């Protein structure tokens, strides 16, 4: 059917992730939003159990949409002859994560360490479902203002989750770890806990530490905010320059800065409402 299920509102952006429209399902109206992919641009394909060959963020989305609420979840979505149409959660009232910090400034570290559990909490969900997201990032992280919950957006640049080794990224260079930089080469899990505390140090500072190849790979970390010896020593561990000495999730989890963390109803009513 199409348009005749949903009232197709404003577009919202448009970029190398395609072109997003604000939306409603006419039947209950949920708000959604809907996300148009060219064919042409799709780089990555994979196929759902049934033999339909479908772009690998569908894939991706179908394994880690089940519920849990820190992850966007995939309502529905339609192929057309050029393009594929997916329909998916929107939260009303919205933010992204980039759009506070860039109208906050550096965060209250009380607030960045419930945004950044709850981040962690997300990506294990993903991780246990099989999927790796490669471009974890301020951007593509909505924060529920009324709830204060954080969701985790956009799979296009993701991969199955796997123990050998990748050679291929199409992720944001600036939370790309070393080892990607230098020998274009990463493993998963190791490669994401690099990007967490590219971001960790980006709530609690109001940007993030590197921009050039050359500091990337320097791995020297120079804060430009006062933050606890605690919050300091988490990042600096989480961008261990040699990717083994990076924190399992559950290190990074049981690290004393990580304790006594918010609720996301306590968060909102701190330091949203």
């Amino acid at each position: 059917p199409l348009e005749s299920q949903y009232q197709v509102g404003p577009l919202l952006g448009s970029g190398g992730f395609g072109s997003v429209y604000s939306g409603i399902r006419v039947s209950d109206n949920l708000p959604v939003a809907i996300k148009h992919v060219e064919k042409d641009r799709i780089s990555d394909w994979g196929e759902l159990p049934n033999g339909t060959r479908v772009p690998m963020e569908v894939v991706l989305l179908k394994k880690v949409s089940s519920g849990f609420s820190g992850v966007i979840r995939l309502l529905d979505w339609f192929e057309r002859p050029d393009s594929f149409v997916l329909i998916l959660e929107r939260p009303e009232p919205v933010q992204d994560l980039f759009d506070f910090i860039t109208e906050r400034g550096a965060l209250q570290e009380e607030l960045a360490r419930s945004f950044f559990w709850q981040v962690l909490e997300a990506v294990r969900h993903c991780h246990n479902c099989g999927v790796l997201h490669r471009d974890i990032k301020d951007e593509n992280i909505l924060i529920d203002l009324n709830r204060g919950e954080l969701k985790l957006i956009d799979f296009g640049s993701g991969a199955l989750l796997k123990d050998t080794v990748y050679t291929d990224f199409d992720g944001t260079r600036v939370y790309s770890p070393p080892e990607w930089i230098r020998y274009h080469r990463y493993h998963g899990r190791s490669a994401a806990v690099w990007s967490l505390g590219i971001l960790l140090y980006d709530m609690v500072c109001g940007d993030i530490p590197f921009e050039h190849d050359e500091e990337i790979i320097g791995g020297q970390v120079f804060f430009r905010q006062r933050v606890s010896s605690e919050c300091q020593h988490l990042i600096r561990w989480c961008l261990a320059l040699r990717p083994s000495d990076r924190p399992t999730f559950e290190e990074i989890q049981n690290h004393p800065w990580m304790q006594d963390v918010l609720l996301p109803q306590e968060t909102a009513e701190i330091h949203l409402h």
